[PDB]
């Protein structure tokens, strides 16, 4: 289903500060 947007949608917010 869907659910294969929200493991990336929550790596925006670590991977944002690992950048």
């Amino acid at each position: 289903k869907w659910a294969s947007l929200w493991n990336w949608f929550n790596i925006t917010n670590w991977l944002w500060y690992i950048k």
